[PDB]
């Protein structure tokens, strides 16, 4: 019953349970003629809540922040952002106007800046080099090096282990890439190889768009990178 793209008018959100305190926040966008869904966590913080991406847009993430207070109805202190594109990003605003302190790589910064899109306030450091890993309350957040973007980020929440790949994992039923405008097609199986080599042990998968898997995620985005590659 995990929500589908056809379920969620665009400007809606929904979340899901995976684990105990950890939820991830589904929407849908208009992107390049059609309507995709996009994935998002959340994670328990104690009494906050962590927030990993927006949900693709500023009336979305309103959304979004919405949803949480009425199903959750704790607050929202940090958000990450995992890459510089819109559907990590777009939102940020909404998220500082709420009182949401802001996060990206300086990487992820700069590239948002570059692009015109709107930017975390804050950076985070000692992420700069692939395989580089830092905790940042009840997750990790992890450098795999460059895949779908250079700057692209993975999140494992040690309790419950639950990996989120954002943009850089594709759902299994995703058998093409699309836009690959700031990939790194001939890096990317490289980075992905990492993230396996330091998350074996990951139980629920959550990739950037559709539905959860398991690690079975990780080879299925190699193949279908490839397959673009060749
Ligand atoms: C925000 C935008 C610049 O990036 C969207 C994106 N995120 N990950 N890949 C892509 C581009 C391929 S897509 O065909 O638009 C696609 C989108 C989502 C789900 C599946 C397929
Ligand atoms: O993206
Ligand atoms: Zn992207
Ligand atoms: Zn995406």
């Amino acid at each position: 019953e995990y929500p589908t793209v056809s379920e969620i008018p665009v400007g809606e959100v929904r979340l899901y349970q995976i684990a105990d305190g950890v939820w991830s926040h589904i929407a849908t966008q208009s992107f390049d003629g059609a309507v995709y869904p996009s994935n998002g966590l959340i994670v328990r913080d104690g009494d906050e809540l962590l927030l990993i991406d927006t949900a693709w847009g500023a009336k979305n993430t309103a959304a979004l922040l919405a949803e949480i207070e009425k199903q959750i109805g704790l607050p929202v202190t940090r958000a990450v952002s995992t890459h510089f594109h819109d559907d990590r990003v777009g939102g940020v605003d909404v998220l500082r106007a709420a009182g949401v302190a802001t996060y990206a790589s300086p990487s992820t910064r700069r590239l948002a800046e570059v692009e015109g899109n709107e930017i975390p306030t804050h950076s985070l450091e000692g992420l700069s080099s692939s395989g580089d890993a830092v905790r940042f309350g009840p997750v990790e957040l992890f450098y795999p090096g460059a895949a779908h973007s250079t700057d692209n980020l993975v999140v494992y929440v040690p309790s419950a282990s639950v990996l989120y790949g954002g943009c850089a994992i594709y759902e299994l039923s995703r058998t093409s890439a699309g836009n690959v405008a700031d990939a790194d097609l001939a890096e990317w199986p490289t980075s992905i190889e990492r993230i396996q080599q330091h998350y074996p042990e990951a139980q629920f998968v959550i990739p950037g768009h559709g539905l959860p898997g398991g690690l079975d995620l990780l080879k299925h985005t190699t193949n279908v990178v490839k397959a673009h590659t060749n």
